[PDB]
C-alpha cells in the first residue's frame, strides 16, 4: 500500500470529524482527562474510484489493511488509544468515508488561579506526518464535529466542543506535519466548595475572634491555637486535591491570608494578657476593644482586594 | 464478509440478551461499577443455510473471523471489553446463535440527593450502527435476560435487572442507530452507616451542648471547640466517601447545619461569660437556661424539616 | 474442530483438576484474593485414539488449536486469566491430559461477624456450558487438586483447599451447565490486631476513667473529650480496613459501644461539677465514687455478653 | 515441534543465567519487588546441528516459533513476564544460546522482626516441567548470572545477587519438575527512620514526663495525655508502611512499650493530685521525687532488653 | 532477515534521535517520570540500495518485517515501549530511514538533598546488542533530538534536552553493547512550598515562641504543646510527598532542628514555672527575659549555618 497520487502536487486533504459519545475521569493533579469518541476520516483516493453503473453497487466497503489509510494520530495522549474500526465506506469518485471509536486519557493543562471558581479549555489535537510522495494537510468538516447530549463530566459543566478549523502546519524532521485543535470548554461545578470548605473555614476564623470578648488568656490561647490547628487541616485538605501550581490560585490566597489573621490574633491575645500581668488593664481594653472592630473590617477589605485582583 | 441481503425491504433485527454473572466495583466518586455477563445475540443469516442429511450436523458451529457479526457496542463503557466468544451456532435456516463472555466498567451517574438512604438506576446501554446495504434494528429477547442468584454488590441491594425492549433509533452523522436500555436498578445498604458515622457524630453534638450546665468559660471553650474540631473530621470523612455534587445531599445538609449549632454555642459560651464578668450572672443564667432546652428543640425540628425537604 | 460424539447417550464427564502454586493479596474492602495456580483438564476424545504397537509411541502430543477442549471457564473472577498452556498429552485410548498455568483475581465474599478473630472459605468456581450436539459435567479428579507447601496468604493461615466433588447440574438459557466448587479455607491472623489496635484503644478508655479520681472538672473535660477524640481517630482507622457491612462485626459492637462509655463518663463528669457548684460535694463524691467500680463492671459484663453473642 | 532426543537416557540440561538491568518498586506490605532482567537459556539439540565448512557460518541465528525452546516458567510471580526475545543462536553441534529481556512483579516473603534494621533474602525461582519424552534438568551457568552496577533498589542496600546452583528436582502431578533458586539479599536504609519516626518520637515521650516537675494537675494532663496523642498519630504511621505481621517487630515493641510508660505516666499523675486534695502533698512529693529517676531509668533498661531480644 | 554485511571490519552505527512530544507524570517517591515522544534511527544497509535513474522513485518505503532493524532497546524504563512504526524509508545508497512513536515511565533516581530548591538530571538510556556476524555502535544525529516548545512538566521548568554523543561501548555476557545517554534537565518549581508548608510551619513555632511573654503555666503547655502537634502534622505531610532517602534534605534538616527548639521551649516552660512554684521568679524572670532573644538569633544563625552547608 502506498499514498493516493496528486492529479496535481496539490496537497492531500483528510476531513476530521470527532463525536465525543462519553466524556469522563478529569484529574486536575495530573492535568488528564479521559473520552469516549467517535473519529471520522475522508480523502479522495482515485486508485479506489469505480464506476456505479458497470460495478452495480453505488457503495463499496473495505477492511483497514486493504486500502491505504492516513496516520492520523494524537499528540497529547497517555494511553494507546483503543481503536477499534467500525466502517470504510468508498463512493464511486474515490471518497473514503472512514469511522472508528476511540478512548483516551488525554493530558490538557489546567490553569487554577481562580480555582474552584475557574473555566478551562481542554484540548484534542490531531496531527499528521506528510509522506515522501506528497504532504498531508488536515481539515475539519464541522457536520461530523460534535458531542451527545448525554455527555456530562462530573462536577464540571460542559459548554462548548469546537474545532480551530485552520490546522497548524509547521515543519518537523524536514517533513510537514498538520495539527488540529479540539477544544472542550468545561467551567467548575464550585457548588459543593461553599458548605464543605469555604463556610466551615470562615466558621472557624469567626469562633477564633470570640477571643476579643474574652479576658481568659488561658482560654484564648485554646480559642486561637484550635482553630489554627483546624485552619492546618483545611489548608492541607485544600492542597491535595491540585497540583503544585508555581503561581499563586484564588483559595490558595484567601487559605493562606486567613494564617497572618490567627497569627495577629495570637499577637493581641498575648498583648493583652501581657498589660494584664503588667496591671494596665486599660490598655489592654483599648487594644481589644479596637481589634473587635480592626480584625472584621481589614478581613472584609482583604478579601475585597483578593476577589478583584483575581476576578 | 458482508451482511446478510435483504429479502424484503425490512431491517436486520439483532436479538440481544443480557445474563449478569457478578456483580462489583461500584465507585461512587468516578460514578461507574464493573459487571460479569453474558452477552446474546441472534439475527438471520440465510447465506449460512445448510441441509443437515448432506453436511450430516443438525446445528454447525464457527469461528467468528468465519462468518458475518453484527458491530455491537457498548455505550457506557471505560475499559475495552473484555470480549471472550463462548459459542456461534447456525440453524440449516440460518439462524446464528453468538454468546460471549464479557466484562465491563460501566458508567452510570448515581443521585447522591437522598445519601446514604438513596436508591441507583445503573444502566447498560447496547448500541449498533446501520451499514451502507442495510439498516440494523436491536430487539430484546426477554428470555435470555437476567442475572445469577449468587449476584451481589457489595453494601448495596439488587432489586431488578429489566431491558427497555423498544430501542431508541436515531440518526447520526448521517447513518441510522439503535440503542437499547439495560437498567439495574439498586439500593444502598446504610446499615454501616448509623454506627460509624451517624451516632458518634449525635454523640460528639450532645457532648458539647454540656457547656449548658458548666459555668467554667475555660472548661466549656475546651467542650464546644474539641467536639467542633472532631465533627470537622466526619465532615472531611464522609465528602471523601462522595464526588463534588452541584446539589445538596442529606447527610451533606444535616452536616452543614450541625457547623450552624456549633457556631452559635460558642457565641453563647461567649454571652455566658461576657455576662459573668459584667457582674451579671443574672441574664447570662436565663441565656444558658434558655439554651439547655432550645439547642435540643431547635435541632429536633431542623432535621425533622430537612427529613421533609428531603424524602 | 467438533466435540467427541457418544458411543451412547451419555455426557462427557470432564476431569478438573485445581493446583495453587501461589496465594496472594487479599482485599478484605473489594472481598477479591488473587492467585496463581494450574489447571488439569482431562476427557476422552475416541476420535483422537491410535495403536500404541503400530504408532510406536505410547504417547501423542498436540497444539491447542489442533485439537477440540473444553470451554471450561470461571464464574466468578475479574480480570481475563493469564491461560498459558503447559501441556497436551493424548494416551492410546483417546485420553486427553490436559495441563494450563493460569492467574486470576477472584471474587469470593467475605463475613466480617467475627473480624478479626473472623475465618473465611473462599470459592473458586469451575464451569463448563453444555454444546448442541452432546451435554457436559464436570468431575473432580482429587489426585491432582492441592497446593504447594510454600503457597502463604500474609495475614491469614491456610488450611484447606478442597473440592466438592458433586457438580452442580443446573439449566441456564435453554442450555445444561455444569458448576463445581473449589473451597480455599483461610483463618485470620489477629495477633498484630491486639498491640495495634486493642490495646491502645483500652488504655485510652482506662486513661478517660481517671476522672472518677479527680475534682478538677477542667482536667476531666481536657481528660475524657481527648480520648473520645483518639477513639474517633481508632473507629476511622478500623472502618477504612473494612468494607460496609449491612451487619454488625465484632470489632466494630465494641467501638460502638466504648462511644457510649465516653458518652456516659461525660454525662458523670458534669454532674460532679454541677453538683461542687450547687454546694453539694456530697452526692458529687457519692456518684463519682459508684462510677468508680460501676464504669469497670458495666464494661467488663458488657463484652462478655458481646464475646457470648458473637462466638 | 518436539524436544530433542537423547543420545542415550540422561536427561535434557538447560543451563540459565539472569543478569539483573533494573531492579525497583520494592512493596513492604504487598511484600513483591519489581525486576527488568535478561534470561539466558543453552541446551543440546543436535537435530540442528551442522558442518561449519560447506555451511560457510560458524553461527546460524533462528526465530523463537522455528526451533524448540524450553517452556521456563518463573513460580513467584504476579503479572506475566514482558518477555522480549533477544537473540537465538545455534553453534555447530547443536548448542542453542537462547536470551530473552523480561520483566516481572515477583513476590518473596520478607521478615519484620528487625525493621527497620531489617534485612531481606528476595527470591526468583525458575521452573521446567519435563516433557513426556524426555525429563528436562535446569542448571545454572554463573557466567551469564549477575547485576549491573547502576542497580539501585530506593532506600535499600544491594549486597548480593547469587544461584543455588544445584536444582531442586521434585515430583508434581506424575511429572518430573526441576526449580532454580535465584536469590537477591538487600539490607535496609533506616537512615530516614531516626529523624522522623524515632526521634520525634522520643521528643513527645521526654515532654510528655515534664509532668514530673509540675505540681499543676491540668498541665500534666495536657503535657503527658497531649503527647499521649502525638504516640497514637506516630503509631498509625509506622503500621500503614507494613504488613500485618503475627510476630512482634523491633519498631513494634518499643512504640507498644511506650503505651505502657503514658499509661503509668497518667496514673501518676492522677495519684500527685489525688494526694495533693487529700491534703497529704508528703507522699505526692516522694512519688514524683522517684517518677523523675524510675521512668529514665526503667525506659533504658527496658530498651536495652527489647534490643538483646531482638538482635 | 540477517544484518548488513561489512564492506570492510567496520562495525554498524545506527544513528539515533529522540524527540520529546509530551512529558508528564513525575513520580518523587518512585523516581519515574513517563515521556511521549519520537524515535529515529538511521543505518546503512546495502543489500537495500537501488538506482534512482532506471527506479524512477528517490525514495522507496518498508514494512518493519520486510527489512532487518537494528534491536534498539531501553535500558531504565517500567513499561513496555508503546512502539508504533510511523516511517520507514530507503535512500538510493541504502540508508534506512527509520521514525517510531514511544511512550515509557522511565526510571532516573532523584537526588533530593536540596529539595524543594533542587535540580534534576532524568536519563534516557538507548542500548544496541551487537550480533554475531557484526558489532553495532550508537551514534547521536544532534539534527533529530529535541523537544517541542508546549512540552510541559507539571511543577517543573524543563532546562535542557541534550544527548551524550560518546556511546559508553562495554562489553556484557560475552558480547559488545553501545549505550547512550539521552539527558533531560529540571529545575522544580518551589513556589507553592512556601504558602502552603514553609511560611504556615515558622508561624506556629513563633506562635510557641508567645509562651516568652507569658506566665501562665498551663497557658504555655497548650501553645508549645498544640503548635507541636501542628509541627508533626507538617513532618507528615512532607516524608509522603518524599522517598526514604539515605541521607538528609535540606527540608528535612529544618524540620527535625525545629522540634529541638520545641523541646528547649518546653524545658523553658517548665523551668519557669518550677522556680515560680519554688518562690524564685526572680531567676525565672531572668531565664525568660534571655530566651526572648536567645530563641529567635539561635534559630536565625542555626537556618543560616544549614543553608550555608546545603547550598
Ligand atoms: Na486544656
Amino acid at each position: 500500500v502506498s499514498p493516493p497520487p496528486p492529479i496535481a502536487d496539490e496537497p492531500l486533504t483528510v476531513n476530521t470529524g470527532i463525536y465525543l459519545i462519553e466524556c469522563y475521569s478529569l484529574d486536575d493533579k495530573a492535568e488528564t482527562f479521559k473520552v469516549n469518541a467517535f473519529l471520522s476520516l475522508s480523502w479522495k483516493d482515485r486508485r479506489l474510484a469505480f464506476d456505479p453503473v458497470r460495478s452495480g453497487v453505488r457503495v463499496k466497503t473495505y477492511e483497514p489493511e486493504a486500502i491505504w489509510i492516513p496516520e492520523i494520530r494524537f499528540v497529547n495522549v497517555e494511553n494507546a488509544r483503543d481503536a477499534d474500526v467500525v466502517d470504510i465506506s468508498v463512493s464511486p469518485d474515490g471518497t473514503v468515508q472512514y469511522l472508528e471509536r476511540f478512548s483516551a486519557r488525554v493530558l490538557s493543562p489546567l490553569d487554577f488561579r481562580r480555582y474552584p471558581f475557574d473555566s478551562q479549555t481542554l484540548h484534542i489535537y490531531l496531527i499528521v506526518r506528510s509522506v515522501d510522495t506528497r504532504n498531508i494537510v488536515l481539515a475539519v468538516d464541522l457536520e461530523k464535529v460534535g458531542k451527545n447530549d448525554d455527555v456530562f463530566l462530573t462536577g464540571w459543566d460542559i459548554e462548548s466542543f469546537t474545532a480551530v478549523v485552520k490546522p497548524a502546519n509547521f515543519a518537523l524532521e524536514d517533513r510537514l506535519e498538520s495539527k488540529l485543535d479540539y477544544q472542550l470548554r468545561i467551567s467548575r461545578q464550585y457548588f459543593s466548595y461553599i458548605p464543605n470548605i469555604i463556610l466551615p473555614m470562615l466558621f472557624i476564623l469567626f469562633i477564633s475572634w470570640t477571643a476579643f470578648w474574652s479576658t481568659s488568656y488561658e482560654a484564648n490561647v485554646t480559642l486561637v491555637v484550635s482553630t489554627l490547628i483546624a485552619h492546618i487541616a483545611f489548608n492541607i485538605l485544600v492542597e491535595t486535591n491540585l497540583p503544585k501550581t508555581p503561581y499563586m490560585t484564588y483559595t490558595g490566597a484567601i487559605i493562606f491570608m486567613i494564617y497572618l489573621f490567627y497569627f495577629v490574633a495570637v499577637i493581641e491575645v498575648t498583648v493583652q494578657h501581657y498589660l494584664k500581668v503588667e496591671s494596665q488593664p486599660a490598655r489592654a481594653a483599648s487594644i481589644t476593644r479596637a481589634s473587635r472592630i480592626a480584625f472584621p473590617v481589614v478581613f472584609l477589605l482583604a478579601n475585597i482586594i483578593l476577589a478583584f485582583l483575581f476576578f
